[PDB]
Protein backbone atom coordinates (compact mmCIF):
# COMPACT_ATOMS: atom_id res chain seq x y z
CA UNK A 1 0.00 0.00 0.00
CA UNK A 2 3.04 2.35 -0.47
CA UNK A 3 2.60 5.12 -3.14
CA UNK A 4 5.91 7.18 -3.95
CA UNK A 5 4.87 11.06 -4.65
CA UNK A 6 7.57 13.24 -6.34
CA UNK A 7 8.00 16.44 -5.14
CA UNK A 8 8.98 19.51 -7.18
CA UNK A 9 12.22 21.12 -7.32
CA UNK A 10 9.91 24.10 -6.81
CA UNK A 11 8.13 22.94 -3.50
CA UNK A 12 8.92 24.16 -0.65
CA UNK A 13 8.88 20.74 0.69
CA UNK A 14 11.68 19.62 -1.84
CA UNK A 15 13.86 22.55 -0.92
CA UNK A 16 13.85 22.40 3.24
CA UNK A 17 14.96 18.61 2.54
CA UNK A 18 17.09 19.29 -0.01
CA UNK A 19 18.92 21.79 2.22
CA UNK A 20 19.25 19.35 5.37
CA UNK A 21 20.97 16.88 3.30
CA UNK A 22 23.56 19.49 2.06
CA UNK A 23 24.11 21.48 4.69
CA UNK A 24 24.40 18.46 6.89
CA UNK A 25 27.38 16.72 5.29
CA UNK A 26 30.92 16.48 7.26
CA UNK A 27 33.98 15.05 6.82
CA UNK A 28 34.36 11.80 8.49
CA UNK A 29 37.38 10.22 10.34
CA UNK A 30 37.81 7.25 7.72
CA UNK A 31 38.89 10.09 5.33
CA UNK A 32 36.02 9.17 2.70
CA UNK A 33 36.56 5.25 3.09
CA UNK A 34 32.94 4.17 3.69
CA UNK A 35 31.12 6.66 2.19
CA UNK A 36 33.05 7.98 -0.40
CA UNK A 37 34.99 11.43 -1.12
CA UNK A 38 32.83 14.45 -1.04
CA UNK A 39 31.72 17.93 0.06
CA UNK A 40 27.92 17.73 -1.73
CA UNK A 41 25.32 15.78 -2.97
CA UNK A 42 24.13 15.96 -6.74
CA UNK A 43 19.91 15.71 -5.54
CA UNK A 44 18.31 13.52 -8.36
CA UNK A 45 14.61 13.32 -6.89
CA UNK A 46 13.02 13.70 -3.84
CA UNK A 47 9.84 11.57 -3.03
CA UNK A 48 7.05 11.80 -0.14
CA UNK A 49 6.39 8.14 0.59
CA UNK A 50 3.10 7.54 1.64
CA UNK A 51 1.46 4.14 3.47
CA UNK A 52 -1.72 5.15 5.60
CA UNK A 53 -1.15 1.88 7.60
CA UNK A 54 2.36 2.45 8.17
CA UNK A 55 1.56 5.85 9.61
CA UNK A 56 -1.37 4.76 11.75
CA UNK A 57 1.81 2.35 13.21
CA UNK A 58 3.95 5.47 13.50
CA UNK A 59 1.29 7.65 15.20
CA UNK A 60 -0.29 4.81 17.47
CA UNK A 61 3.33 4.42 19.15
CA UNK A 62 3.66 7.87 19.43
CA UNK A 63 1.08 8.98 21.19
CA UNK A 64 2.07 5.80 23.97
CA UNK A 65 5.51 7.37 24.02
CA UNK A 66 4.33 11.35 25.04
CA UNK A 67 1.75 9.69 27.41
CA UNK A 68 4.71 8.08 28.96
CA UNK A 69 6.84 11.32 28.57
CA UNK A 70 4.86 14.48 29.81
CA UNK A 71 2.99 14.77 26.55
CA UNK A 72 6.19 14.92 24.70
CA UNK A 73 6.94 12.45 21.31
CA UNK A 74 10.48 14.57 21.57
CA UNK A 75 10.39 13.91 17.28
CA UNK A 76 13.37 14.10 14.66
CA UNK A 77 13.68 14.45 11.39
CA UNK A 78 16.82 12.31 10.76
CA UNK A 79 18.41 10.50 8.03
CA UNK A 80 18.84 6.56 7.87
CA UNK A 81 21.10 4.86 5.14
CA UNK A 82 20.36 1.35 4.53
CA UNK A 83 20.71 -1.51 2.02
CA UNK A 84 17.14 -2.29 3.02
CA UNK A 85 15.84 1.11 1.77
CA UNK A 86 13.44 -0.78 -0.23
CA UNK A 87 11.73 -2.97 2.10
CA UNK A 88 11.56 -0.41 4.72
CA UNK A 89 9.55 1.87 2.54
CA UNK A 90 7.15 -0.70 1.70
CA UNK A 91 6.87 -3.07 4.93
CA UNK A 92 7.93 -0.19 7.38
CA UNK A 93 11.16 -0.79 9.99
CA UNK A 94 11.80 -3.87 11.94
CA UNK A 95 14.15 -6.00 13.51
CA UNK A 96 16.24 -6.98 10.26
CA UNK A 97 16.67 -3.36 9.34
CA UNK A 98 19.18 -3.01 13.01
CA UNK A 99 22.51 -2.90 13.22
CA UNK A 100 23.02 -5.79 15.34
CA UNK A 101 26.46 -4.59 15.80
CA UNK A 102 26.23 -0.96 16.54
CA UNK A 103 27.60 0.72 19.69
CA UNK A 104 24.88 1.31 21.33
CA UNK A 105 23.34 -2.45 21.07
CA UNK A 106 21.06 -4.03 18.10
CA UNK A 107 18.58 -1.49 17.40
CA UNK A 108 17.73 0.79 14.28
CA UNK A 109 20.15 3.48 13.52
CA UNK A 110 19.20 7.17 12.73
CA UNK A 111 22.36 10.64 11.70
CA UNK A 112 21.95 14.33 12.05
CA UNK A 113 24.37 13.98 9.63
CA UNK A 114 23.16 12.94 6.04
CA UNK A 115 26.94 11.86 5.23
CA UNK A 116 27.17 9.50 8.31
CA UNK A 117 23.87 7.60 6.80
CA UNK A 118 25.42 7.96 3.11
CA UNK A 119 28.23 5.71 4.93
CA UNK A 120 25.69 2.78 4.97
CA UNK A 121 24.03 2.96 2.06
CA UNK A 122 25.99 0.12 0.49
CA UNK A 123 26.03 -1.84 3.57
CA UNK A 124 27.85 -1.62 6.88
CA UNK A 125 31.10 0.52 6.21
CA UNK A 126 29.91 0.75 2.93
CA UNK A 127 30.06 -2.51 1.81
CA UNK A 128 32.06 -3.28 -1.36
CA UNK A 129 30.90 -0.37 -2.52
CA UNK A 130 27.70 0.35 -5.32
CA UNK A 131 26.84 -2.56 -7.13
CA UNK A 132 27.79 -2.05 -10.73
CA UNK A 133 31.53 -0.68 -10.19
CA UNK A 134 32.44 -1.77 -6.31
CA UNK A 135 33.44 1.05 -5.92
CA UNK A 136 32.23 2.68 -2.29
CA UNK A 137 33.80 6.40 -4.06
CA UNK A 138 31.18 5.90 -6.92
CA UNK A 139 30.26 9.42 -8.29
CA UNK A 140 28.07 7.59 -11.52
CA UNK A 141 25.89 5.38 -9.10
CA UNK A 142 22.41 6.45 -8.00
CA UNK A 143 21.92 6.00 -4.11
CA UNK A 144 19.24 6.44 -1.70
CA UNK A 145 18.44 8.16 1.63
CA UNK A 146 15.91 8.24 4.05
CA UNK A 147 14.92 11.29 5.69
CA UNK A 148 12.77 10.28 8.59
CA UNK A 149 10.24 10.77 11.23
CA UNK A 150 11.86 9.10 14.85
CA UNK A 151 9.98 9.30 17.90
CA UNK A 152 12.73 9.60 20.78
CA UNK A 153 10.56 10.03 23.73
CA UNK A 154 13.10 9.91 26.65
CA UNK A 155 15.92 9.44 24.97
CA UNK A 156 19.11 7.99 27.11
CA UNK A 157 22.27 10.14 26.79
CA UNK A 158 25.82 8.11 26.19
CA UNK A 159 28.94 10.30 25.60
CA UNK A 160 31.29 8.59 23.17
CA UNK A 161 34.05 8.70 20.83
CA UNK A 162 16.43 -6.57 18.51
CA UNK A 163 17.99 -5.25 22.18
CA UNK A 164 15.61 -3.04 24.55
CA UNK A 165 15.63 0.26 25.14
CA UNK A 166 17.75 1.44 28.64
CA UNK A 167 15.07 0.70 31.43
CA UNK A 168 12.63 4.64 31.69
CA UNK A 169 13.77 5.72 27.98
CA UNK A 170 12.51 5.06 24.90
CA UNK A 171 15.27 5.36 22.29
CA UNK A 172 19.32 5.94 23.26
CA UNK A 173 21.27 9.47 21.82
CA UNK A 174 24.86 8.96 20.86
CA UNK A 175 26.44 12.30 21.39
CA UNK A 176 29.79 12.72 20.43
CA UNK A 177 32.85 13.45 22.42
CA UNK A 178 36.29 13.72 20.13
CA UNK A 179 34.98 14.69 16.73
CA UNK A 180 33.38 18.36 17.69
CA UNK A 181 32.04 18.53 13.96
CA UNK A 182 29.90 15.44 14.45
CA UNK A 183 26.49 15.84 15.16
CA UNK A 184 24.25 13.33 17.10
CA UNK A 185 23.51 9.65 16.04
CA UNK A 186 20.13 7.97 17.52
CA UNK A 187 19.26 4.31 18.43
CA UNK A 188 15.59 2.73 18.64
CA UNK A 189 14.42 -0.51 19.39
CA UNK A 190 11.33 -0.58 18.04
CA UNK A 191 10.29 -0.35 14.31
CA UNK A 192 6.99 1.70 15.13
CA UNK A 193 8.82 4.79 16.44
CA UNK A 194 10.63 5.87 13.04
CA UNK A 195 8.24 6.80 9.44
CA UNK A 196 10.54 6.59 6.67
CA UNK A 197 8.96 9.99 5.22
CA UNK A 198 10.84 10.77 2.36
CA UNK A 199 13.05 8.95 -0.34
CA UNK A 200 15.88 10.71 -1.60
CA UNK A 201 17.86 9.75 -4.56
CA UNK A 202 21.15 11.36 -5.28
CA UNK A 203 24.66 11.31 -6.33
CA UNK A 204 27.53 12.39 -4.49
CA UNK A 205 29.60 14.69 -6.14
CA UNK A 206 33.74 14.64 -6.77
CA UNK A 207 34.88 17.68 -4.86
CA UNK A 208 36.94 20.50 -7.42
O1 LIG B 1 21.79 5.52 8.67
C1 LIG B 1 22.36 4.65 9.36
N1 LIG B 1 22.21 3.37 9.03
C2 LIG B 1 22.84 2.36 9.69
C3 LIG B 1 22.61 0.92 9.29
C4 LIG B 1 23.38 -0.10 9.84
C5 LIG B 1 23.15 -1.44 9.51
C6 LIG B 1 22.13 -1.80 8.64
C7 LIG B 1 21.35 -0.78 8.09
C8 LIG B 1 21.58 0.55 8.43
N2 LIG B 1 23.62 2.62 10.76
C9 LIG B 1 23.85 3.87 11.21
C10 LIG B 1 24.67 4.12 12.31
C11 LIG B 1 24.87 5.44 12.73
C12 LIG B 1 24.24 6.51 12.08
C13 LIG B 1 23.42 6.30 10.98
C14 LIG B 1 23.22 5.00 10.52
ZN1 LIG C 1 29.03 2.79 -9.38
Amino acid sequence: GTILIDLSPDDKEFQSVEEEMQSTVREHRDGGHAGGIFNRYNILKIQKVCNKKLWERYTHRRKEVSEENHNHANERMLFHGSPFVNAIIHKGFDERHAYIGGMFGAGIYFAENSSKSNQYVYGIGGGTGCPVHKDRSCYICHRQLLFCRVTLGKSFLQFSAMAHSPPGHHSVTGRPSVNGLALAEYVIYRGEQAYPEYLITYQIMRPE
